[PDB]
């Protein structure tokens, strides 16, 4: 890592200060220092984004594509640097960190392809005699300056899912990364600064939530796009004013294991362990609830206990580590408190369960009451809950027994069960024969209920960052 | 003649709960009918019924929803004169234009009947990288949930239709609050819907005054608020909406450019300008408020427009000869008259019309209105238009955009390049070429940017906001 | 409501108007053999005149706005509903089609025109971003669909209303003038449609409907003024017509020997499966281009399915198609029944066994079920087009898929299964136009893409897809500097 | 150039013989020798294509994309080699040759992007009570083995418009390039041979038209896609048998100059000279007929005579050459015979007109009667005809006064004239404010009337190389 990082104000690196300390989430020592933006800098960034609307809009589509393709090439060259920085600032196991840099590249690559493909349309207006001679044409224009707020757990790829569409769509933006994990955003900033984007087209400004009011309230932003916790996101919607609001939040995702799965339980168990425990459960679609049919429950339980106990916890820089530290000791203590309450109420820890500082073991529980915080709130840690069902409709009801609705998974070979799950699960996406934790970066992605408002995935984010501009032409 | 009293509709059924809401004839000023006024207990009951109707409504196949919409079309056609006359009374809308809106009401439900059997689904290729080998993606649209609908006084039928008909096509239960000044049209829509086999709770139509309507914005069981009305109200309701999606269809001060090449078609242009500026006495969210005309045609356009404006017949909207009926109230005529007087005091000149008697506001044309005047920058929503002159097309575009609003604009031109530039640079929802900004057909994407709205109506586009994508990812190994 | 009688003579339609040119074409009641009516037979001079009028109608027809074409289509819908019984009874007589299934086809006629009425106001155009490289900076693309030109339509005897409708109704939606030649054995329905179409304000020359025997129909294939030949009929004829079509686009809707797979997991729903198999195999005496000809049933359910299917097949009433109790009416002619009976006799001679039905009397062919038909037999590999189905047994699902594909044809196949992976494998591996899951391949709804691959067709019908073939893209590139 | 080139049989270089001599079209000397495929080799290629169907269909989309991206990267590496080979075997001026190599890269680039977004669909089938419970899904599958025939004038890019879609769609193909210009196609074959396409996925086989019968008649091909002269194309359609036929032919394209174009006449004349005389008019959308309004006719005529005379004719290896040799002396004699006939009937040569062997000057004529061969047949040489109009409907009627209908151009600033041109010109494509000679490689491209049947451009070609495969699912 560099000794200091700047922030990016109107496309240019500014070593304004070194007030924001970023710690190695495993050793707790300060790893680097970056410049912290104050309100005057955020205001300057917004002013410059307003000024860049017209130059940015004049860029032809192939120039936007070229800019995105430059990012792709440089992320490829700097692949291991990006992964190592992610490993340090997020505590993310090095193999998962490489997974994320691969996705970062995927996301920018899809955006490069979509930048020359933005949907326009023709509409037939001659639907009645009054409208004889009229024809309709629409194209998508930038919504205007965008305010982007990203979280700690995928500090490259979840920032990418706003930055890359904005570049494809021609919106200037100001991005506030997570203060705990700002480095990846600032490496994206350095790469973007090398392109011929108009000055003001982007700023990337670290700022604590307590100094971030302008990202929500400033009327010069036309879009607020927030990825993070449900409690924060719904509060920001209340204060956004006139701008459009897109929310990517979290949930307590469930995976159903159907009665017909005996012969493939080793496959199911492997995916369940990945979904529940990769990057230590700190995924908005991490597996938290496992709803297993009575016919397979016993063999699944035995296999899942074994697999869970086998996952190495420790130094995320070690390729053998599967379970790194949680983002902070305080977050481990929150989850450990929910776990202890669940246990005192009758639940049993059947694998794992030890917590030391931010080091939370991969843990499996049985008998968690559905009214427990551990069941109903977002665990965001390496805990999974196993329950048993015999009626498939009851399994669906259990998945839906939640404030949230991001993604769900169903392991089944029953056509009608897959159909019924698609129809009845009140989630953004249903995954068949994999865990809810699966995402590919072109697919529409987001939540309903308390889990979000809108869809990301390149094409869908561009939709929200643009406005239809209709032309009606009358011929006489 | 109207019925002596109208019910409201609670969970698909007529309830003559009371007769508290008096509806006046906007021309005679006398009470024309009385209708049932919903209290908060009735609105709460309607919301609970809508929640309960979600699953039965979702269970209806598309062809059943189409049959429900087609029944509405047939009954609206059947009751065409009844609807137009009620509209004429409760809105003071000239009878020919009332008949025009009933025709649009039919069109809107007809488009929705067609769209109900072709709601968009999709396939997604997910095999974009080795990690995703063997995955395929399918998505369909599901109802967003119970919808809260608020409609205004000026197009009570068609602007309610642009929410109700999409909701029927999409399978969303809804609760509609019509404007208290003009609730009869919506209650006739309710009577027609009550004839269909929609599940109970699929719809409620509840008159309520704004000060009793808090739940339409704040109740957490609604998943969408779709509001059509004044910008001042709409942006305030967005602040209080909570978690729900918000769609806003508001107003503006729409402009029309007349280009330098228009000499040979000026009679056509003037006719459309007068229609746009003075149709239903300017009470249109895309009424022509500002006319920006090139110096080359300005003198001939001015003479023709003054003559046309002075020819428009004002009076009893029940008279088919009437083009300018009453404004919705004397207080609204007084509002606009005050801006007009302030503009004249600052140097503007009335060149046609200008006389106001109660709610009877003449079709009025001004020159010399300063760009900083309330008459220029605020939504007139009355039979007043402002004429100004330009010579540089970019100046004309800048003048169109010199506004808080951005709903629609119009450009009369035969220059390909000027049309291209207008489409590119006018910050509006829609640009109309060779007709006024006041044109709308009910299938087109329709809405505003800047302070004029958030989102699009028109059947397909409304369905899109009333539904959520539900993705299915399937892994084969 | 009432028993109708056919008119004594029917005209043909030349440039939208009835011409009682002659009464040379006798149309028989296919059950009684008796001549039912006579219609005007068009000669080559009349065909040429219709083609010339179609050319002349292109510009007027192009000038109709979309809502006018919708109103024309809606008029047909309204009148087909008014004349529902007239159409069903005429269909019953001229095609020998059981009256309940004739009513079913008139319902499809209505649905097909209704879908076309809806599609007529939403014909797709598009925008194209052309700024993909520095050279193309400032260019933008717009495209709309325009009529392909005059269309030649040829339709068969078995679904004479609805298969004509799948060409006529898209042509009206797309704005193509057309000349329709119906099957000489079943021209009445097409001419009733012509009468209804004559009532509309279509420009003169927008349509002609001309009965003509195949030996006098050469211009329908070869005339250079037609820009599209769309043929629905036998594979042998269709592929030959393509060879003689010349420059025009060619669309073919042909036949096949459709198969239905019954998977191992279907025991609890066998009564439903048997009902659909019997419907698919024997509806209109198997004279359907997607009739079930081959049933491929898993060993786990085979014995139970076989007993239920034999009983269901035996229960089917054969007789006068005017009798509403009749499900199996006459085949279209005695010679066609003799063709199929000979293939059946050859299959039995090589070891097959008739396990239900099998009696043939003139054109009255019993609903018949066979076991043990060899895969090399004509009865297996050629289009039966009669009330015969063949039952075979499998255990390996890949072997079942290979058996479905073991064919010159590829129109539709059906699979009864609750296995997600089997449905996916079937979708992926069956070389057919359409795979039906948990119903027979005989299912069709008139908006869906429909057609064959291999020897079963070229192109797709279903309203939206037919419109696409009857139109050309017209691109506009606009350069701004 | 290499001394000898192989052909490609089932993805492999085969030095079967050196029988096909390829000449330098300017010097006339033999430049190289290539292997000539006989009927046995064509048969083996077709058999190998049938065998490759299932392995090729098994490739996931991202693998097809990587194969196409490999081609793009290698064409960039071999850019000068491709351009010089084109300049020799086609006699194409070197700057025009580098232009075509750039297009070759564009075409493959677009195909790589489209390979991962081939359209499928959902259809709502519940349109009547009979169809309650049914749902529709469709995807596109390869049509099968494709027969490709390409012409001499754009040897690289017009072959690319068949090859690249086939790779994106998963169809095996056998390509027969033009015998006069096969080197480009064989360099493409060498690059394709480097990839992990299954053996049999592609063959590229030089063969003279007289030995090419199997490319039209073999029933194992499911598609014939031909680009070349109208006379050959319509003949091949008649012999194609059951296979689908796609035809990209030619025409006598027209450009209208409207009455309002005085202020931009230098631009108009520049584009006219480009469209009429680039690669010596040997383009299927070369400008052959110029229809100019009386109001600007005299000023355009003067500027166009001066422009045409300024164009340097000579050695195509010299970058200063704009007008290289025509493909053969006999093709020059053909065009010069039509020119002499039109002059004998009263036309006047007003610029150029000199022909020496295959060196045909950029030439402009007036007064060519509309019944002349020079007017109605495809000139395919550096000759353009100027005529005059006053009524816009007359100008439209003149454009349509042809057997052909590929593209037309209209220089106008009249909105209504542009709308009318779009509506009434019976062509595949109308170009507004550029010549009909414009093409970008993603746009739908093709002719109506005698000019073609079907559309190329990557997305549109893929549509013709695939079949819809519908799945109807009944739930009860
Ligand atoms: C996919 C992956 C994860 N998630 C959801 O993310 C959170 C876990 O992330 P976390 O960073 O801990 O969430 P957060 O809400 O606390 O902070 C996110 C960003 O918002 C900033 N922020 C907080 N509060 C404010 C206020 N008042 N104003 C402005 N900005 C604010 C944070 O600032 P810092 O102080 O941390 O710098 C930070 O930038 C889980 O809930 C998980 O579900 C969602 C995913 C998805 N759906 O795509
Ligand atoms: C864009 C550019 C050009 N064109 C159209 O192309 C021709 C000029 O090209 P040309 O090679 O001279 O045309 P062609 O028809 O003579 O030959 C083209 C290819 O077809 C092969 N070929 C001819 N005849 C047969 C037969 N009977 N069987 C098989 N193959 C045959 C030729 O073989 P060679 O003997 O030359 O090796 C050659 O491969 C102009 O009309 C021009 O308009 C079209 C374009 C477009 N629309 O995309
Ligand atoms: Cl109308
Ligand atoms: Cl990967
Ligand atoms: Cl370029
Ligand atoms: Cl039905």
């Amino acid at each position: 890592l560099k000794e200091t990082y700047p922030y990016y104000l109107a496309n240019e690196a500014v070593y304004a200060n070194a007030e924001l300390e970023v710690t190695d989430k495993y050793t707790g020592k300060v790893a680097t220092r970056v410049a912290l933006a104050d309100a005057s800098a955020i205001d300057a960034a917004i002013a410059a984004a307003v000024g860049a609307q017209k130059p940015l809009r004049a860029l032809p589509a192939f120039r936007r594509q070229a800019i995105l393709e430059h990012c792709v090439a440089r992320f490829r060259e700097r692949f291991d640097e990006l992964a190592q920085a992610l490993c340090i600032e997020a505590g993310k196991p090095i193999n998962d960190s490489k997974g994320e840099v691969t996705r970062l590249i995927d996301t920018f690559r899809v955006a490069a392809e979509e930048s020359v493909r933005i949907e326009g349309g023709l509409v037939n207006l001659e639907i009645s005699p009054r409208a004889q001679g009229y024809s309709g044409y629409y194209k998508r224009v930038p919504i205007g300056p965008c305010s982007f707020i990203s979280p700690f757990n995928f500090p490259l790829n979840l920032a990418a899912h706003k930055v890359a569409p904005a570049l494809a769509a021609g919106c200037p933006f100001v991005l506030k990364p997570a203060s705990r994990t700002p480095i990846g955003a600032l490496i994206i900033g350095e790469v973007l600064a090398e392109t011929d984007l108009p000055k003001g087209a982007f700023s990337i400004l670290p700022a604590h939530r307590d100094g971030a009011d302008l990202f929500t309230t400033d009327e010069r932003f036309k879009l607020l796009s927030f990825t993070g916790s449900p409690t924060v996101g719904w509060e920001l919607k209340k204060k956004a004013g006139k701008k459009k609001v897109v929310l990517e939040l979290g949930g307590n995702a469930a995976a159903i294991v159907d009665a017909d799965q005996r012969e493939v339980l080793d496959y199911v168990v492997e995916r369940l362990a990945f979904g529940a425990y990769y990057q230590s459960g700190q995924s908005c679609i991490g597996v938290q609830r496992i709803i297993a049919h009575a016919d397979v429950y016993d063999a699944l339980r035995e296999k899942l206990i074994a697999k869970t106990r086998s996952l190495k916890m420790g130094d995320p820089k070690d390729p053998a580590t599967f379970v790194g530290p949680m983002i902070s000791e305080s977050e481990a203590r929150r989850l450990a408190g929910w776990m202890e309450a669940a246990v005192a109420a009758g639940a049993k820890i059947v694998a794992g369960g030890k917590v030391d500082g931010a080091m939370f073991e991969a843990t499996l529980l049985e008998g968690v009451g559905r009214d427990q915080d551990l069941y109903r709130k977002e665990a965001f840690g390496p805990v999974a809950l196993l329950e048993r069902f015999s009626d498939f409709d009851d399994a669906l009801a259990r998945v839906n027994d939640s404030d949230f609705g991001l993604q769900a998974g169903v392991f089944t070979d029953s056509l009608s069960h897959a159909q019924r799950a698609w129809d009845e699960l009140e989630v953004g996406g249903v995954v068949i024969n994999d865990v809810p934790s699966f995402r590919v970066d072109n697919m529409p992605y987001g939540g309903v209920k308390d889990s979000g408002l809108g869809r990301e995935g390149i094409r869908y984010a561009i939709e929200d960052m643009t406005e239809l501009r209709l032309m009606v032409v009358r011929r006489r």
